[PDB]
This record gives C-alpha cells, sequence and structure tokens, in this order.
C-alpha cells in the first residue's frame, strides 16, 4: 500500500531492464507517485505513463 518517493533531484534517466545497455528510453518527473511492483537487480520496478521503466533503488 505504502508507495515510494522518488529523490526530487535534478535529472534521472530511465532504462528498459537491469541493464546499462538498454540506454534512455524516456524521463521520469521528480516526486512522482509511483506503487512498486517487483524488483530486479539494482533496480526497483514501477508502473507510470501507463508505461513501464526500471529505476535506481540507491538513487531513491
Amino acid at each position: 500500500m505504502k508507495t515510494g518517493i522518488v529523490n526530487v533531484s535534478s535529472s534521472l534517466n530511465v532504462r528498459s531492464s537491469a541493464s546499462t545497455s538498454s540506454k534512455v528510453i524516456g524521463s521520469l518527473s521528480g516526486n512522482t507517485k509511483v506503487t512498486i511492483v517487483g524488483e530486479e537487480g539494482a533496480f526497483y520496478k514501477i508502473e507510470y505513463k501507463g508505461s513501464h521503466g526500471y529505476v535506481a533503488k540507491e538513487y531513491i
């Protein structure tokens, strides 16, 4: 139930998987609400903008 808050930094690149080679695919907004839904590697799974992208958990 409890959601996580994205670290209101200044910039954050969203990948397509727990791989850097995946490259960028979209940009997420800080302070955005995301209902976590699983995790893999040094990244977590989320669902926003009707789409899904991986994000670092260490930064959050």
